[PDB]
């Protein structure tokens, strides 16, 4: 195993570094605007060594944008791949490239049966080639790793299956940045080359001046180079027709032939395309060359990739046909002319890749090495595209929830094989399919119409439902005695319960159990726990008698405590926004404790006053001009003051304390140690008045962010043994920091209203002396060290918040851990920041054509953890790293991975069993099941199951933490008779695994074993 903290890599570029050094100055290059003028020497080229030019046609479908996915399949989609069908079966030497396979499939599944052997020809002989396959080109800021691997694996797993063909060559031409996440994935995944396009126009120019466009792109902690992946970066402003056969976008457009009028399109250069003729060929391939030899400069072959397409291209046969013979008459001339030295040809991606390999070998060529990722994008100017890493935050925050419900249906139902009428595998595909999709450029991104966003959520709604459905099935299958179990597949036999999602005050879902000494006195309760090691966290359930009290299945109590149900509203009255209980239902919690990858059962029993072992929360109303707050049943009095200062303390834990606002102040670790400085404070930014506004992909703040006046808000304080909080209303946001006794959680229910051009940001300030220094997540993945740039405005100091970032000096760090990816940043020494919403009334011209005036609230949760970390070993300060310690990566495990609830929906149980998997190893607390899935039928003689393992890097602070299982999971299930290491996406067998054990991984690294069943 490499040393991922120790060894700093040696590459030739380094992100980070390059971004020092670099100057951003935005000067106008000339006809390539951010660029210079490109000279090239004409005797480079000659009989033996010519420049070999593959144009390569393409088409951008987005699956949702301005439209929604079925709308765009239904007007243009189905019609681009009809005629790329005909287009190429009629013309042999004619190339196309596709990307999203989500349409493919759409379209594939229409066809008539003739249609599909032909369409399989086309991709056989090599015409229709698939460029990375994933079901979407996912977004690289949001998005989790795990859901970039789930879309890849969905898109491929149906190419192999009815295309019978595996891409190894990746495709992102429109990814807002990019991150090294996808190389990771990729290289995993059998790729062996990739391209990119949306980089800061500043690199591009810096790369391309010194020919490292092209270059072997490894992780910034990877010192060997393992992880390597050849990857290929455009050098231009876009990837149009205009912006992809060379420097001078005037020359290239009247080489786009959609654009001469019976199209509508035109060239915004003024001169148009001109149809290519005998009398004009010479002079229009003078041009055309020019430019290519001027492209080819910028890199280190003779071989050169020249994409031709645009956005939803290839739609009309006429299309097809204008852009195919023109083409094909500047070949015939440009090849036939010796003095050029070129030949030029229809080519798709992999040819070009494997041209490129060749010269490389031939030694015409070596790349050089990069570590680092290209975030924040610009692309022009001061556009810095860091709004959508907030843009539509509920969706943002629906995304983990899914990811999560998606993971634990998969799980759950793996354990054993479905009878078909179950419909198992067609509610799981579902499920991945909507959740696949949302990982679209315009999904997650927040950067699609309205009404588009409208579709996405359903979706994701219709998922959620699905992986409800298999999950409670299963742990009703689980559960019950075998001989008991009598299935009916479509009853509900649990109904999932989560606290979290849509959220206490942004939808009354959850249902209370209702128990009663005159009717039902108790209620089965099971919890389940994806992760794989056994696991403790305090659980809550709404039930309508404050006297219950909790058992195991073995009748041992449990300690509970019980709280009242407190909600806020905006009391339009008294102008207050302010806490009511409940007098009809309470809240019960209590710790559960649940096997690896298994299951616990609980019961909750009513009585008829206080119960031995459950506990009740006091509660404190701090406000002046109190009224009272009757509480139905509940024991105990609330408690009034007028607004103070206030410390609590759970358990051993630390001891916080609250400004009389109700916002953190202080934070003391233990006894003894001092208060530390951590407040919390709300701002918002605004829009400009003149000039570029902030839209859904841009953030153009007028100006550092100025305080959200507050007034005397109500603060509400509940204090209880087990868990204990201070909530308080403030405008458009509902704060809460709870308290259990370890780091505490953080809760906003934000709700913007009607706040009109912007955009409330969450602060926290303290005095640690982190200087320019700052940490972020790259989708969940790893933490990548961040620089703050005081050559570079505010907004491209922001960067993506996927699952985390933090802050630290030689001795304190502070790490907020995130349910949901938002933007965010370090503006001074000692603060970390995270945008929570943000409403904007103008179009930032990218094409969507609308602001964003559809918020609707959302509760944004958070794992707040200050630790002592001078003790601990770090990386060295060159190092580009960063990385966890224990707490802060078990934190952001409970915000992504919690335990699921699911209430036994009926009176009674027949068959109940107390648990499941108390015999699943308990592995190391950095390794985790990422994936588990079974991946054949019932009908399958050999039973085939999947796991992705992925094991993180946590830093050693001194804490020995040891004695654990090793985890094979290739033993998990019984019978086995094989176990292979295979690609990310289970579609390649890679090693055949001697005794059937799958051995564990190193730090930071991900691997996938296939278990095989008689
Ligand atoms: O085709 C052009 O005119 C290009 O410059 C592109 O603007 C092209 O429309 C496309 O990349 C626009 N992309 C499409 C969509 O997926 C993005 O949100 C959006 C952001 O601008
Ligand atoms: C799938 O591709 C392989 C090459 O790996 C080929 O040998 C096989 O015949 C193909 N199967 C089908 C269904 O054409
Ligand atoms: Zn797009």
């Amino acid at each position: 195993c490499q040393d991922v903290v120790q060894d700093v890599p040696n590459v030739d570029v380094q992100m980070l570094e390059l971004y020092d050094r670099m100057s951003f100055k935005d000067i106008d290059g000339g006809v390539w605007k951010q660029g210079w003028n490109i000279k090239y020497d004409p005797l480079k080229y000659n009989a033996h060594h010519k420049l070999k030019v593959f144009v390569v046609p393409h088409s951008h479908n987005d699956p949702g944008w301005i439209q929604t996915f079925e709308e765009y399949y239904q007007h243009d989609t189905k019609h681009i791949l009809s005629n790329a069908l005909r287009h190429l079966h009629d013309n042999p030497e004619m190339k196309f490239i596709w990307a999203e396979i989500s349409y493919f499939a759409r379209f594939y599944h229409d066809l008539g049966e003739n249609k599909k052997l032909q369409m399989k020809s086309i991709v056989k002989n090599g015409q229709l080639e698939f460029v990375t396959g994933g079901w979407v080109m996912p977004d690289e800021a949001n998005s989790h790793w795990r859901n970039v691997l789930l879309q890849l694996t969905e898109g491929q797993t149906w190419l192999k299956q009815f295309m019978n063909v595996t891409p190894t060559a990746s495709w992102a031409i429109d990814p807002f940045g990019h991150s090294p996440t996808m190389p990771y994935i990729l290289q995993k995944s059998g790729f062996k080359n990739m391209l990119i396009q949306r980089t800061h126009y500043s690199v591009k120019k810096e790369l391309a001046q010194q020919r490292q466009l092209e270059f072997l792109w490894r992780q910034i902690w990877d010192n060997k180079g393992d992880t390597a992946l050849f990857t290929h970066m455009m050098p231009f402003y876009s990837y149009d027709i205009p912006h992809t056969c060379g420097p001078d976008p005037k020359v290239c457009c009247q080489f786009d032939f959609k654009r001469m009028g019976s199209f509508g399109l035109s060239c915004p250069w003024k001169v148009p395309p001109r149809t290519i003729s005998d009398q004009n060929v010479a002079a229009r391939s003078d041009l055309l060359v020019d430019q290519w030899k001027k492209k080819a400069e910028l890199y280190r072959t003779n071989v050169l990739l020249i994409p031709l397409g645009d956005d939803f291209r290839f739609k009309q046969n006429t299309e097809w046909d204008v852009q195919r013979v023109n083409y094909e008459r500047l070949f015939e001339h440009i090849n036939s002319q010796a003095h050029f030295n070129v030949q030029a040809q229809f080519g798709t991606l992999q040819e070009y890749f494997d041209a490129v390999h060749q010269a490389e070998r031939a030694g015409q060529a070596e790349f050089p090495t990069l570590s680092g990722d290209f975030f924040t994008y610009a692309d022009r100017s001061d556009n810095y595209w860091s709004g959508y890493y907030t843009s539509r935050p509920y969706h943002k925050r629906m995304d983990r929830v899914l990811m999560h419900y998606v993971r634990a249906a998969e799980m759950l139902s793996a354990w054993h094989s479905w009878d078909g009428m179950a419909r198992i595998e067609e509610r799981l595909e579902q499920a991945r399919r909507e959740l696949s999709l949302f990982q679209h450029h315009d999904g997650i991104t927040g950067t699609a119409k309205t009404h588009v966003v409208v579709d996405y959520e359903q979706r994701m709604q219709e998922a959620l439902k699905a992986c409800q459905m298999v999950m409670q099935q299963s742990v009703y299958r689980l559960l019950t005695k075998p001989s008991i179990y009598s299935p009916d597949f479509s009853f509900s036999y649990f109904t999932l319960d989560d606290s979290r999602w849509p959220g206490s005050g942004v939808e009354d879902s959850r249902t209370t159990i209702i128990l009663g000494e005159d009717i039902l006195p108790s209620k089965h309760v099971v919890m389940h726990n994806t992760l794989p090691h056994w696991r403790e966290q305090l659980v809550d359930f709404y039930v309508s008698s404050p006297f219950v009290s909790v058992t195991d299945l073995a009748n041992n109590p449990v300690e509970a405590q019980v709280s009242p149900v407190w909600s806020w509203h905006h009391d339009t009255l008294t102008k207050t926004i302010h806490p009511q209980g409940s007098t009809t239902k309470y809240r019960i919690i209590f710790k559960a404790r649940v096997p690896p990858m298994g299951l616990a059962t609980y019961v909750l029993t009513i009585s008829d006053s206080k119960p031995e072992h459950t506990s009740y929360a006091s509660n404190l109303l701090l406000r002046k001009n109190p009224t009272s707050l009757p509480l139905g049943q509940y024991p105990e009095d609330v408690k009034f003051g007028d607004p103070r200062e206030i410390s609590l303390r759970v358990g051993n834990g630390p001891t916080l304390a609250f400004s009389e606002q109700g916002l953190l102040k202080s934070i003391q670790l233990t006894q003894d140690s001092p208060h530390v400085p951590v407040h919390f404070k709300f701002l918002k930014y605004g829009v400009r008045s003149h000039g570029d506004r902030s839209g859904a992909y841009l953030f153009l703040p007028n100006g550092p962010a100025s305080p959200v006046e507050l007034g005397q808000p109500v603060v509400l304080v509940t204090k209880g043994k087990l868990e204990s909080s201070v909530s308080v209303g403030l405008p458009s946001v509902v704060h809460q920091t709870i308290m259990r006794g370890g780091a505490p959680e953080i809760r906003n229910l934000v709700d913007i209203g009607s706040l009109d051009n912007t955009e409330i940001v969450m602060r926290l300030e303290t005095h640690i002396d982190s200087g320019d220094i700052f940490y972020t997540d790259l989708n969940g993945l790893q933490f990548i060290k961040r620089r703050r740039l005081d050559k570079l405005p505010l907004q491209a100091n922001y960067y993506p918040i996927p699952s985390g970032m933090f802050i630290e000096d030689a001795n304190t760090r502070l790490t907020l851990l995130t349910g949901q990816p938002l933007g965010g940043s370090s503006l001074a020494s000692g603060e970390l920041e995270i945008m929570q919403d943000r409403r904007l009334a103008s179009d930032d011209e990218r094409g969507l054509g609308q602001g964003v005036l559809d918020n609707k609230p959302v509760l944004h949760i958070y794992r707040l953890v200050l630790e002592k970390v001078n003790n601990c070993v770090r990386p060295s300060k060159l190092h580009p790293a960063g990385y966890l310690t224990s707490a802060a990566h078990k934190a952001s495990q409970s915000l992504l991975d919690p335990l699921d609830k699911f209430i036994f929906a009926e009176n009674e149980w027949i068959g109940a069993q107390g648990q499941f998997g108390g015999d699943h190893p308990s592995a190391r607390e950095d390794l985790d099941v990422s994936v588990m899935r079974r991946l054949t039928k019932s009908s399958a003689k050999t039973q085939r199951v999947g796991y992705v393992l992925h094991r993180t890097n946590l830093m050693q602070c001194g804490t020995p933490e040891e004695h654990t299982q090793k985890l094979d999971v290739c033993h998990l299930l019984p019978n086995v008779a094989r176990c292979e290491r295979t690609t990310l996406t289970f579609l390649q067998n890679l090693e055949h695994l001697d005794g059937m054990v799958a051995p564990e991984v190193c730090p930071m690294e991900t691997a996938a074993y296939v278990s095989s069943h008689s």
